[PDB]
């Protein structure tokens, strides 16, 4: 998605948290 969940919170509809950053595991956005 192009974000960062340094706090550990990125549970969005269609996106996952990837501390420090945020997005996915394959792409990372």
């Amino acid at each position: 998605c192009g974000e960062t969940c340094v706090g550990g919170t990125c549970n969005t509809p269609g996106c996952t948290c990837s501390w420090p950053v945020c997005g996915h595991f394959r792409w990372g956005v």
